[PDB]
């Protein structure tokens, strides 16, 4: 009977503070499996939570379609109304390690331009959530946009171990020191709030940046491939999420000498 | 008995600090101390005095070596010391307002006692106590389990060492994360989420509280020699999974060693 994006917010922080109720005991009796190689690495907390998921937009929004990690998404196209991108655990890893630094990432897109996105880092019960028309919101103290930040004064952060060494070796020279909390929706929230000045994942997927369009366009930041462009909502793209002020500083070092690949 | 007499008392100005820390960030200074990445605050310089008026209060024959002070004097063969790093984390106060903390050690006749590693941020104090334990907000902390390096995800600052030995150490562990307060990455070892932590030049306020935990958790705590470290002076060390430790140190070693040869 059409909703407005109040009542579709309404719903789903109400089905991602209740999953505080699933998640102990998901943790309680986890199992780990691999996918592409032995660190590539998905539990049924993962599995579960998309799979809920899928149901709630069954039962609410049957319309609607998923992109989520961990389903095939052969059947997403190009000129679809409805469409929720899911990253049910993002960050894995620092999951089963550490049971800490870790998020449920949600954004939906109508006819393809960002409407609602959610970042929830679970361990902290902090819900970042972004309203097309209301504002950027973590647990509703509502987010502004940050202070400028040289790259000179600011933390940032990406993955050292995927890039070539001398590109990893200036992008320390050049800031004023690096973080890692290893999950990209997280890593990102970092740059919106304005504790790094940027963020960069060479390889996201879908899942791993949906939400932070939304939050990007609301705050005020960057959040391009790393040529500069726009980047595609339904596929991957190498990706930076920054401050306005260090942007350009950020990708013309990750684009010099060759470029940031361990074979330039 | 003493000790726990004593930690109720820090536990109690523990909590007091929460309420004098919002009244100091509010009015919050910071100054640069060796170069432009050595910062220091007020809530730095304040939470250290009111350590100090509080020993002076209740404790006036117990020594002080803090970060924010000249520690001339002080010896050698002291019985009732305090190490403390008042902020360790400043630059992640500063830049992030989070994953900061405040260290204290209490050595008697040089033995470790009491240690705190207080995570403001989170309100998580994690504490350990001779003879009772290392807790965590009251609750108690157990040895964690087994991690070998390949299974673990390790700590450390890579623009302090030349790069071969970076991707040695990426190439032998799980993975890599730093949170860059060296209290707080020590913690993530004690709780099992890391599987090492290094430091290459801490001060001995960065690494104060450590001990303690690492004894009473089963950690291995040494120079990155794997020597027994001065408490009184820095030294390169690491905290580590007992089952990790030997092959961090190796790798750290290998090659000719960690430290920039450009
Ligand atoms: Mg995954
Ligand atoms: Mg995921
Ligand atoms: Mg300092
Ligand atoms: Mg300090």
């Amino acid at each position: 009977t059409d909703k407005t994006l109040q009542q579709i917010d309404k719903l789903i922080c109400s089905w991602l503070k209740q999953i505080d109720n699933v998640i102990p005991q998901l943790i309680m009796e986890m199992t780990t499996e691999t996918k592409r190689h032995r660190f590539d690495l998905v539990t049924n907390v993962d599995k579960q939570i998309q799979q809920q998921f899928q149901q709630f937009l069954a039962t609410y929004f049957p319309e609607h379609q998923l992109l989520a990690e961990e389903k095939s998404n052969a059947m997403i196209t190009n000129e679809i109304n409805h469409l929720w991108i899911m990253d049910p655990i993002d960050g894995t890893a620092n999951l089963v390690k550490q049971q800490e630094d870790y998020c449920i990432i949600l954004a939906y897109f109508y006819e393809g331009k960002p409407m609602l996105s959610y970042v929830y880092d679970y361990p902290h019960k902090k819900l970042y959530k972004a309203i097309r028309g209301e504002g950027a919101f973590c647990n509703g103290i509502k987010m502004e946009e940050p202070p400028s930040l040289k790259l000179e004064d600011a933390i940032i952060s990406f993955n050292a171990q995927v890039m070539n060494l001398d590109t990893v070796q200036d992008l320390f020279d050049a800031s004023f020191s690096y973080r890692l909390v290893g999950a990209c929706g997280l890593d990102s929230m970092r740059v919106a709030k304005g504790q790094f000045g940027a963020h960069i994942n060479t390889n996201p997927k879908p899942w791993d940046i949906a939400a932070q369009f939304l939050f990007a366009e609301l705050l005020n930041l960057k959040m391009t491939t790393l040529d500069g462009k726009a980047i595609d909502h339904l596929k991957g793209a190498p990706f930076i999420i920054s401050n306005k002020a260090c942007h350009e500083t950020v990708l013309k070092i990750l684009n010099a000498n060759g470029g940031y690949q361990k074979y330039r």
